[PDB]
C-alpha cells in the first residue's frame, strides 16, 4: 500500500546476515562455485527449498555464514541492507549482527565490525548519520547461544570501544534449543552495568524457568514473546519492557499458527509497548512496510492509528535524546499529512 510505504518507520529488530539481497547471496553463490569453493546447485537447492521452520533456518544460517563471511562481503552487505531500509523510508534503523572471529583469512571479532563500520561509510545513495531519504543507523552486538562465557565478554568489550562508531547495546540471539541462560547472565550483566542497552531473543520456544530469569534480568527490550504463559505476561506488563514483534518471521518459523492468534493485538489492547519489526527480511521474504500491512490488517487500524504505533516507537530506541528529538520533529513532520 503507497501511505504505508510512504510512512516513516523505525527498525529495531534486523539481522544483518538475515536481511541479504535475494540476488546477491545467489551472486556471493556463484562466484564461490566458480572458485570451486561450494556446489552451486547444491546451495541453491538449500536456499530455495530449507522450509525456514525454526529447526531449518539455522542450518540455512549456517548455510549463509559460509556464504558471507569475509571483510568484503560483510562491508557490501551493510550498505545494501541500510539503502534498502532506507528507500522504503525506515528514518531510524537498530543494525543487530553477530561478530565473527575466522583465522584462516585473518578475521577477528574487531575487524568483523570494522568491516560493517566501512559498509556504513560507503553508503551513497542515502544520506545517513551513524553516530532525498536519510536515515539513523545504530549498531547491536550479538551474543550467539552457541558461545562461551569468555566469548560472549570479548563481544561485550567489543561493543564499549566502539560506542565511538555509534554500538548502542547487546543482543542475545541464535538458536533457542542451544545454550543455557546461565552462561550468558554474567557478560550481559557486565553490559548492563557500564550502560550499555540490552535486547532478549526471549520465548521463541517453550521454556518457562529461562523466560522467567530473562524477565527478572529485566532487558531494555525483548523479542518474540510467542510461547509466554500468563505469569510471564504479568511480569513482562508491570516491568514495561517493550517486544519487538516479527510477524511474518513467526508464522513462518510456526512459533505462532496464525496472525488472527498473535499476541501482538493482546499488547496494542493493553497499552503495552510494541514495535513492528522484520527480524530477517531477506530470510523470510518480506520488509517493514509489508509487516506494517500486515498489522493494519489484522488490527483494522486507521491511517491515524497506524501513525501513532509507529511513532510510538521512538521511546524504545536506544538512542541518544537528541536523535529522539530529531525522530520526532520527524513524524511530526510527516504527521498532519494523513
Ligand atoms: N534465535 C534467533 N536468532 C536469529 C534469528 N534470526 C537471525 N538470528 C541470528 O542472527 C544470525 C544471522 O545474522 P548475523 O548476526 O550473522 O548478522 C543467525 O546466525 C542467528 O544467530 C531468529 O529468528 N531467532
Ligand atoms: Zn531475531
Amino acid at each position: 500500500m503507497e501511505w504505508i510505504q510512504s510512512l516513516p518507520k523505525i527498525e529495531l529488530h534486523a539481522h544483518l546476515n538475515g536481511s541479504i539481497r535475494d540476488s546477491t547471496l545467489l551472486e556471493l553463490a556463484r562466484v564461490l562455485g566458480e572458485k570451486g569453493v561450494i556446489v552451486f546447485a547444491d546451495v541453491e537447492h538449500v536456499i530455495q527449498k530449507n522450509d525456514r521452520s525454526l529447526v531449518e533456518v539455522f542450518k540455512l544460517f549456517d548455510l549463509i555464514h559460509k556464504l558471507t563471511t569475509d571483510h568484503k562481503t560483510v562491508t557490501r552487505i551493510t550498505r545494501e541492507v541500510v539503502e534498502d531500509f532506507a528507500l522504503e523510508n525506515v528514518v531510524y534503523l537498530e543494525l543487530r549482527t553477530t561478530p565473527k572471529r575466522s583465522d584462516s583469512i585473518g578475521m577477528s571479532k574487531r575487524s568483523y565490525m570494522e568491516a560493517v563500520i566501512q559498509g556504513l561509510r560507503s553508503v551513497s545513495e542515502v544520506d545517513i548519520d551513524f553516530v532525498r531519504k536519510k536515515i539513523y543507523v545504530r549498531l547491536l552486538l550479538s551474543i550467539d547461544r552457541r558461545e562461551t562465557t569468555e566469548s560472549a565478554m570479548e563481544t561485550v568489550k567489543l561493543a564499549l570501544e566502539m560506542r565511538d562508531v555509534g554500538v548502542v547495546g547487546i543482543d542475545l540471539s541464535g538458536n533457542p534449543l542451544v545454550g543455557e541462560w546461565s552462561t550468558f547472565l554474567p557478560a550481559l550483566q557486565y553490559a548492563k552495568d557500564n550502560d550499555l542497552h540490552i535486547t532478549l531473543h526471549c520465548g521463541e520456544v517453550p521454556n518457562p524457568k529461562e523466560i522467567q530469569a530473562m524477565l527478572d534480568f529485566k532487558p531494555h527490550r525483548i523479542g518474540h514473546a510467542c510461547f509466554f504463559k500468563d505469569e510471564d505476561w504479568t511480569k513482562l506488563k508491570s516491568f514495561r519492557i517493550p517486544v519487538e514483534i516479527c510477524l511474518t518471521s513467526n508464522i513462518v518459523t510456526k512459533s505462532i499458527s496464525s496472525i488472527d492468534i498473535h499476541h501482538f493485538a493482546d499488547l496494542y489492547n493493553a497499552k503495552h509497548p510494541l514495535i513492528l519489526c522484520t527480524n530477517d527480511f531477506g530470510v523470510f521474504s518480506t520488509s517493514l512496510s509489508n509487516e506494517y500491512a500486515l498489522a493494519v490488517r489484522s488490527l483494522g487500524l486507521s491511517k491515524s492509528e497506524t501513525f501513532a504505533l509507529a511513532r510510538a516507537a521512538i521511546d524504545a530506541t536506544f538512542a541518544e535524546d537528541e536523535v529522539k528529538q530529531q525522530l520526532r520533529f520527524i513524524f511530526d513532520s510527516a504527521s498532519p499529512e494523513h
